[PDB]
């Protein structure tokens, strides 16, 4: 078990968002953090590099620090055989009931947890937070002296029975279990001690920071995207259930009345995800030689800062997922003042206030209607965008995230 001590984000402090959330709120935050001044608030997880959770901590910890809370972050060390197992665990908890949990696995998992537990005494801290499966087992390698929290960043509505009965021996121990949505909260747990904490976006990260027009245009020009013509965009992983083919249909139908429209299919996927890459090849083959459709991914060098650009340069953003988690991509768009059009699924129905900040549609043709409405009425779009931005400022910002945590430490 290692510690971060540092933070890529830098010396993030509540103050760095004063301009964004206003002083009344900066205060309301500081206040709720006084009652917890000098307390120990540690975070444990499986990596400080790859991942959003990791990216969230690099900003979240510093913040907690600069507000009066001795926040600290520790990571878990392990051999490949441990992460491949946790990958399975991961995929198992998120359905895929074709996975088998063996003893060689439980032993490995539990052992790795034992070892990393003898490096730093976690029971000593006023508050301990454990992120995702990998370090769940930790909770039974110390005598509890303070509350322990389980943070879930995945779906637990339809988990592989075998695997859940095993993890549940650890999760049930913690004082409160935190989930993104009131759907991931397995029944084997006591809803009284469960907590709903949607994830959040950090306004000052590569993905959400405000770029300067010149850079947006450099990126637009680099990937051959015309900022002078209309643009619709769906940022998302490439898989069978993200509505990607529907989007392609929507773009085509819209293109009948607006021949200049361009479609941006944006998406960063890890190299160890053949599933995603096969759906990627499939997309391109369906798109055919229509270069008004841009398929942008990290294979061609698209990353957070470029994704940032594609989103900002967009006139309308889509999210036609058939099955979805929280949908941070929807959150990012909403933050960039863009009106989203998407299916009422997972976190997309929770974030979009239909008719106010964007639209919730049931099919592709309904999505076509609205893409034209919005494209036809830029001022309406501007409005929905402005409201979508506020909703985020007031609900899904990393500072509102922290405040939520505070609310939780003031209820134990
Ligand atoms: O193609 C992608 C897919 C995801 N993300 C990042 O991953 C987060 C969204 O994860 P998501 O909510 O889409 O997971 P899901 O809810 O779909 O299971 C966002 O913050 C993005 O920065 C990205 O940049 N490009």
């Amino acid at each position: 078990m290692y510690e971060v001590k540092e933070f890529s984000s830098g010396k993030r402090k509540l103050e760095d968002y004063k301009s964004i959330i206003g002083e009344e709120e900066v205060s309301k935050i500081q206040e709720k953090a006084e009652k917890l001044k000098g307390r120990s608030f540690v975070h444990v997880n499986s990596t400080s590099f790859g991942g959003g959770v990791a990216e969230i901590l690099h900003s979240l910890v510093p913040l907690l620090r600069s507000i009066g809370i001795e926040a600290r972050w520790f990571v878990i060390e392990g051999p490949t055989e441990f992460f491949n197992v946790t990958k399975t665990f991961h995929n198992a908890l998120q359905g895929n009931e074709s996975l088998k949990l063996t003893e060689e696995m439980k032993e490995l998992y539990l052992n790795v947890n034992r070892e990393n537990s003898k490096f730093i005494d976690l029971s000593s801290f006023d508050y301990v937070l454990v992120h995702d499966p990998q370090p769940a087992a930790l909770i039974e390698f110390y005598e509890k002296k303070s509350p322990w929290l389980w943070r879930c960043h995945i779906d637990l509505s339809s988990p592989n029975r075998e695997f859940w009965e095993f993890l549940r021996r650890f999760v049930e121990k913690y004082d409160r279990y935190i989930f993104h949505l009131p759907e991931y909260v397995q029944p084997e747990l006591d809803r009284n001690k469960a907590v709903i904490m949607p994830p959040s976006i950090d306004p000052l990260s590569e993905k959400n920071v405000e770029l300067k027009q010149t850079e947006i245009l450099r990126i637009l020009e680099r990937f051959d995207v015309d900022p002078e013509k209309p643009i619709i965009t769906q940022v998302s992983r490439f898989d069978p259930w993200k509505g990607i083919f529907d989007v392609i249909e929507i773009y085509r139908k819209v293109k009948e009345k607006i021949p200049g429209v361009q479609l941006l299919l944006v998406g960063v996927m890890a190299h160890d995800d053949p599933e995603g890459w096969i759906y990627f090849e499939k997309t391109l083959r369906k798109i055919g030689e229509d270069y008004d459709v841009k398929v942008l991914t990290n294979l061609i060098g698209v990353h957070a800062r470029e994704v940032n650009a594609f989103q900002r340069a967009s006139d309308v953003i889509l999210q036609m997922s058939i099955r979805a988690g929280f949908g941070l991509t929807v959150t990012e768009a909403m933050w960039k003042g863009k009106p989203v059009i998407g299916r009422a699924v997972g976190g997309i129905k929770f974030q979009i206030v239909d008719g106010e900040t964007g639209f919730l549609v049931r099919d592709a043709n309904e999505a076509v209607e609205v893409v034209l409405y919005l494209l036809k009425h830029p001022e309406v779009s501007k409005e929905m965008g402005a409201k979508a931005k506020e909703r985020v400022r007031k609900n899904f910002i990393i500072t509102k995230h922290m405040e939520r945590y505070l609310d939780i430490l003031n209820s134990l």
